[PDB]
């Protein structure tokens, strides 16, 4: 096969969650990655961009995002889908929508416009009412739904996917939150990335909002909930997409892609069509407290909901050659949730057993919002544990680590600090495997039981690209602090 590593992916969503494929998950043909003539990478929106710098003084990855959505929103003819994280979009983020909107408006476009938010259990009509006056004239041509949404306070489960859907024809899709202080107005800006396509596979994340969208719509009435927020006499709109868009969206490249989402906790319980059968491990290291219900590792029902953790397992276990992952963290903070993926590092584990090469690059714990633990060895000692099952004990295990393993904390300049002092903190959810296949969405690695969406890509070339652009300068500035790299036979774990 031309797609061996998607061909795999596919396989284990289909088994997983079978009643999701089309909206929750899918697997499309036809794509592109969405660059410039001048500079064909620069669908990868990272951001900041400024490598080297440790003054950040040439942020050419902001420039570009945030020129991005400007454009992508500014030739929408129908439709604008929006979700992320509370806070709303604010500074020149939402700078970048109001004139992509007007653009849009300018052309003499009529367009309905969905932003949801998931929060803790901010204010919809505030935002509503900032952007309104904002748009100016251009409001009379928009119908607006602002959300607000909650869907298990005991579970923590809200939305945290970060997209944005013009017409169903383009996306944007990432780790990045519309937040101006964390990422722009600061000379210690968070290192993340975001992807942008078009084709199907936009049409893809339109159906998963979709998705979010009808049970929110649901439970507008409900104040725990939801807090509901239209322009004028305007309802809510659970199924935009589907209502204004093609079924299936224009092809615009050769690109194969699966999106994969999730519904976290309190939209859906189970996937009645599923007949999966987990094999599910057992550790004693992962759940801190008796009380805990895990439902990354022990909770079948869980998975046919949230296809996306398992999509993320089975690229791992889909690598001939090496693994690139760059995260904010690979564990979680216990309580409320597990310390870490059981399944996840018994992926790694297998792989490193059979000589696969598998790089771990996380954000410093001198961080700790951007770090949930203290030191690398809570990751390697893990990795470690894990191994031992599969090696016949704990020297083969620290062996088969050490020889196969590099794991680092991020930098991006020679400095082990931003020069104003600050830490650098990371912020992608990244796996890229054999310079051929990578997940770029915001699904964390780490336990986390959230709604998210993502893209699965084949292309080597654009594999190629991000190595070019963003692991690369990675690895050559973060390699200094390596805890592992068998490159360097570097073991100090
Ligand atoms: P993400 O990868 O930073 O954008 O968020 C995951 C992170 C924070 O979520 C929040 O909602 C913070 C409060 C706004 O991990 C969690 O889920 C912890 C929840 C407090």
């Amino acid at each position: 096969s031309a797609t061996p590593h998607l061909d795999a992916v596919e396989q284990t969503l289909r088994q997983v969650s079978p009643g999701l494929e089309g909206d929750v998950w899918e697997r499309t043909s036809g794509n592109k990655l969405d660059g410039s003539a001048a500079d064909p990478s620069d669908w990868l929106l990272q951001t900041p961009g400024c490598w080297g710098d440790d003054k950040c003084a040439d942020r050419v990855g902001t420039k570009r995002l945030l020129a991005k959505m400007t454009e992508n929103i500014g030739n929408a003819t129908r439709t604008v889908d929006i979700s992320t994280l509370a806070p709303f979009p604010n500074g020149a983020f939402q700078d970048a929508i109001v004139a992509g909107l007007k653009e849009s408006a300018a052309k003499g476009n009529k367009l309905k416009v969905r932003i949801l938010v998931g929060a803790a259990p901010v204010i919809p009509s505030k935002y509503r009412d900032e952007l309104t006056a904002k748009l100016g004239k251009a409001a009379e041509n928009i119908t607006l739904n602002v959300a607000s949404m909650t869907t298990s306070k005991t579970a923590f489960s809200w939305n945290h996917s970060k997209i944005l859907v013009v017409d169903g024809q383009s996306a944007l899709t990432g780790g990045i939150n519309s937040w101006k202080d964390d990422y722009l107005d600061t000379t210690h800006p968070v290192s993340d990335v975001d992807l942008a396509l078009t084709g199907p596979a936009a049409g893809s994340a339109g159906r998963y909002l979709d998705t979010l969208w009808t049970w929110t719509c649901q439970n507008k009435s409900n104040i725990a909930s939801v807090w509901f927020a239209a322009s004028g006499n305007a309802g809510c709109m659970p199924t935009m997409h589907k209502d204004t868009n093609p079924k299936a969206s224009p092809a615009t490249g050769n690109v194969p892609v699966i999106a994969v989402g999730g519904l976290g906790v309190g939209i859906k319980d189970v996937d009645p069509k599923s007949t999966f059968r987990p094999d599910l491990p057992t550790a004693s290291d992962t759940k801190c407290v008796v009380g805990l219900h895990d439902n990354t590792n022990a909770d079948r029902d869980y998975d046919t909901v949230n296809p996306e953790e398992s999509a993320l397992r089975a690229l791992v276990a889909s690598a001939k050659g090496h693994i690139e992952i760059s995260q904010q963290d690979l564990n979680a903070t216990c309580p409320p949730l597990p310390r870490y993926d059981i399944r996840l590092y018994d992926a790694l584990a297998a792989k490193m057993a059979a000589g696969v090469k598998v790089r771990i690059v996380v954000s410093d714990p001198a961080n700790r919002g951007y770090s949930q633990i203290k030191s690398l060895s809570e990751i390697s000692d893990t990795l470690r544990n894990r191994l031992a099952n599969i090696t016949g004990g704990q020297q083969a295990a620290k062996t088969a680590m050490c020889s196969n393993l590099q794991l680092a904390t991020f930098r991006s300049s020679p400095n082990g600090k931003w020069a104003d002092g600050h830490p650098y903190a990371q912020h992608h959810k990244l796996v890229s495997v054999d310079s051929s296949t990578f997940y770029i969405g915001s699904k964390n690695l780490y336990p986390s039981w959230l709604q998210d969406f993502g893209y699965i890509v084949e292309s080597p070339e654009a594999a190629k690209q991000l190595d070019a652009k963003l692991l690369d300068p990675q690895w050559k500035y973060s390699q200094e602090t390596a805890t592992v790299d068998y490159a360097r036979g570097i073991c100090n774990a």
